[PDB]
């Protein structure tokens, strides 16, 4: 069959993109081959945010809620009942999905797609064509190459765990394995979290690093820094032991690969077409997306641009702009993309760390606001958690080039504060609103 | 008598965040304060309220949305003397906190009533004092109808009073405080019925707003009961009380807690005296800056009748110390666009022109509004969903933003950047290139169609 806009894959960047062709009046397919919305919907940010959630109740239950007076009782943490209410949610998610790609009128092909030459693909036997074609796969979980990495699972697997396990290890230092161990951790399971070097998210505002490392100590989980895998050996009761180089060794029931992802470009027969991926398996395009081959285009996890959902539908929705609606220097600007950490407690960042502000215009130019205070929410108990926030200003107008905080209330206030930067908003901006009280949020517009 | 640069008559927040600004530019200041530092905010209001909200955000929790994520919990006790001694303890820190404060910046604290004795002498506790500049800042107080009864109800000073949580609670009111304190109650686990006395609490609030609120009162309390005019109070026999309305309807509760309204403290510190001028409702009035009739007297906060909130009377009363002691002589606070957000269940957001007031000021024609709706995500795998919804009210061919208003879980947290956006001035395209956080409530404002 011939079409004019077909998008490899029906995850953020397809969904996007070929929902905003269809507005164009091109007639468009989007080839999936298992469940719409892709990773995020359905093993990533929106199963992720309910598990956050639930860690959120039962600490308010167990931890909070005796220094505001209720005393409690946990009869029973039901995983089934939490599963199935997941499980009902990303259903009422999917037929969302498909209601707005049928008034679309695009067609849906369940099915894996491989190049047959630049302009041809295959599924499911059949053969369509088109002029222009998307290729947005996606990546998935790196498994490390050590004895016995099979005996672990990787987020994916933890999306599909039967029951909480009473001892959990997760392995990594990137915002994945963080929240991974922070909702496990929330959730009453022993947790420990193991990186490579001194820290986990090693390349946000040190701020952030060391305040969560403090989190870490009071609250769990227990991390272990300078920990490199070695084996990991089942044992004869079923637990498993994780084997660090140095010696080191935890036994746990459950061990989780959160090392980082890679990208799925690999049996869809790239070479055909003639597209050029790079030497960590990315599709490499341009800053419009296209990919080396006239007429195919990339967007997404797989083209190693930074891995979140919003970039992979902007990149997607002006992609089709562009081509579809005459817009020819439409293109997502990469910078001063905000990030939202689900971490405990949530981490918020846009623009510059200190040392990269410091690196790019000197010390000199730099100024450095910053705030510590105790979230009002613990305040009145024996769990008190720090908020942590610092605005980087350059030059004597002071310009914001970076917002970073870790905190209670991190995840929504973030948002508005982000328009303001991209506007190219000076400290005199945020002076210049009046406070809300009693928020978190207010402590930026008040910083001395 | 004692000489001073600067003193204002009361410690809340116009007076602390003036006495303290002043004094930084070595301004040699008192603070006369006849209660506990802080004012209305730290000890009956802001504060206070927060930590109730948190405390019915986690029994709703533990009781509402807790067993449909799995967690069986039995409540074995509420112990509220537990709450309300963590709550104290709390506010006892902050009062350290400005002491602190106030100490290093060398200002004298007197604790005890201030009058005028003329137009530059005050006399507090039989001593006279005078000064250069004098600030009011005197606030406001609960106001109580004029109804038989009316001594068996409460208001919301009271309110933080309790010694313990009633079983049925009426609330009287239709404004922020008492929306806030109906939803903390029910939120609590009390019986509560909110009493407004027209068709809608928040009626100045945009109309999505007090629809959705209702909608949610009318889904999972408090019982809301419209049209009510209080017509008298009746105690019983057994010690609880029963509200009468005009209309005939009549309700039992064991509390009563009157929020209809503040009236301005500012009656019994012998104004007339100093010559200040006040107006029909005894609000003290100032100009732009912040000053009264009287030359060298000042009134921020509260008792000028401006909106009652306290990064008001803050950023007001900085900058009027700016004004006359730091050499800034056209310093002053716009009033305009000032952001709210009100702790009701669930939370709203509201900044810049309700959808009504951009119409009649800009014309239908020039007004685009753009909306949304959704469930929030923490109650959409519940049986108990909850609504979020926005609205961007836009003016012009360039649709410029001119009222944000949102109601639902993650308003508190998410307008201050908003707020921070408008005032730069901000069109819908600014909003459209900003790259969206996900999954967040806040995301919504960035990707509205
Ligand atoms: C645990 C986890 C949590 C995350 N949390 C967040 C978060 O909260 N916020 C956020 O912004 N980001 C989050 N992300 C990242 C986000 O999920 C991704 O950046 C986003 O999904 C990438 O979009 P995409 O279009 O590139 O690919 P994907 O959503 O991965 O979708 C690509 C689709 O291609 C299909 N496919 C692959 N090859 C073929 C083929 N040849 N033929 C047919 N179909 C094919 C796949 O089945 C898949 O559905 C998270 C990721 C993970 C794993
Ligand atoms: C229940 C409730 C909740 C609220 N919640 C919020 C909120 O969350 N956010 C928000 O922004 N605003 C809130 N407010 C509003 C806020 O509390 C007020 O706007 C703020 O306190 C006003 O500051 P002020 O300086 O004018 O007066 P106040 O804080 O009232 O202080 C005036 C002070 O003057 C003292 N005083 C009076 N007369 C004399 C005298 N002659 N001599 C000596 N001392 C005297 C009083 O004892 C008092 O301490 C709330 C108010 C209430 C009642």
């Amino acid at each position: 069959k011939h079409y004019d806009y077909i998008a490899i894959g029906g995850g953020s960047g397809g969904i996007a993109s070929i929902n905003r062709a269809a507005m164009y009046g091109q007639k468009c397919a989007l080839i999936e081959a298992k469940e719409l919305g892709g990773t995020c919907v359905n093993v990533g940010c929106v199963p992720k945010k309910v598990m956050w959630h639930a860690a959120q109740i039962r600490e308010a239950i167990h931890m909070y809620g005796p220094d505001y007076g209720f005393d409690t009782t946990i009869n029973k943490f039901n995983w089934e009942t939490l599963i199935a209410s997941r499980t009902a949610y990303i259903d009422r998610i999917h037929t969302s999905y498909e209601n707005v790609l049928g008034k679309n009128n695009v067609d849906v092909i369940k099915g894996f797609a491989r190049f047959v030459d630049a302009k041809t693909l295959e599924v499911n036997g059949e053969t369509i064509t088109a002029d222009h074609i998307l290729i947005a796969t996606g990546g998935r979980p790196s498994h490390p190459d050590i004895p016995g990495v099979e005996y672990g699972i990787d987020s994916d697997g933890f999306f599909a765990l039967p029951a909480l396990p009473e001892r959990v290890a997760v392995v990594g230092a990137g915002y994945i394995a963080v929240e991974l161990a922070g909702v496990i951790n929330g959730l009453g399971a022993k947790t420990h979290l193991f990186v490579r070097k001194h820290a986990p998210l090693r390349s946000f505002d040190p701020m952030i690093s060391e305040t969560l490392v403090e989190v870490m100590n009071a609250e769990g989980p227990q991390l272990h820094t300078n920990a490199i895998p070695k084996a990991v050996v089942k044992n004869t009761d079923g637990s498993l032991t994780l084997e660090l180089e140095d010696g080191r060794s935890e036994t746990v029931d459950c061990l989780i690969w959160a090392i980082g992802r890679e990208p799925a470009n690999d049996n869809i027969n790239l070479e055909a077409a003639g597209v050029k991926t790079n030497e960590k398996g990315y599709i490499v395009v341009d800053k419009y997306q296209n990919t080396n081959i006239e007429g195919i285009y990339a967007v997404g996890d797989n083209t190693g641009a930074v891995e979140l959902t919003p970039v992979a539908v902007a990149a997607g929705r002006r992609l089709s702009e562009r081509l579809f609606n005459n817009k020819p220097d439409e293109h997502l600007d990469y910078s001063n993309i905000p990030t939202v950490v689900f971490s405990h407690p949530p981490i918020g960042t846009v623009g510059l760390t200190e040392p990269q502000a410091r690196e790019q215009y000197g010390d000199d130019q730099v100024k450095v606001y910053k705030s510590s205070f105790t979230a009002m929410y613990t305040a009145v108990t024996t769990h008190r958690q720090p908020c942590r926030m610092k605005l980087v200003c350059v030059g004597s107008e002071e310009k914001i080039v970076g917002i970073h905080g870790i905190g209670f209330g991190m995840d929504e206030m973030l948002q508005g504060f982000a328009v303001a930067l991209k506007m190219g908003a000076t400290k005199k901006d945020f002076d210049n609103t009046v406070a809300i009280h009693p928020t978190a949020a207010e402590e930026f517009v008040t910083m001395r």
